């Protein structure tokens, strides 16, 4: 029987992960809010990066009832990691910083 479910009901789910990648170190830190070219500098970063993804998105995202499957919530996860693997070179800080809360998703999802 069809409905929409109420973020609380989704949280459940979704939320442990979640703080698990913010309470990271120093290495949720690149990832707590939107990439913002002008501020950094980096002004082709839309030019790679089509469709953004931060932690304060994917936050709002849950709070406000968007996730209503967790496939929605996992590809969000995904595309940030992947807009940072793809955006910055191996060798960098904000590269290697998204390896590790992706290895933090992964072990959070199977212990
Ligand atoms: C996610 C992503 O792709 C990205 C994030 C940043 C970026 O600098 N984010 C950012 C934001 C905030 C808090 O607002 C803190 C930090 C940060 C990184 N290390 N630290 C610890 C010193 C305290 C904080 C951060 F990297 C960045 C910079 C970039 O520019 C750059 O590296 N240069 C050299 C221009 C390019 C990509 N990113």
């Amino acid at each position: 029987r069809k409905k929409i479910f109420k973020p609380e009901e989704l949280r459940q789910a979704l939320m442990p992960t979640l703080e698990a990648l913010y309470r990271q170190d120093p290495e949720s830190l690149p990832f707590r809010q939107p990439v913002d070219p002008q501020l950094l500098g980096i002004p082709d970063y839309f030019d790679i990066v089509k469709n953004p993804m931060d932690l304060s998105t994917i936050k709002r995202k849950l709070d406000t009832g968007q996730y209503q499957e967790p496939w929605q919530y996992v590809d969000d996860v995904w595309l940030m990691f992947n807009n940072a693997w793809l955006y910055n070179r191996k060798t960098s800080r904000v590269y290697k910083f998204c390896s590790k809360l992706a290895e933090v998703f992964e072990q959070e999802i199977d212990p």
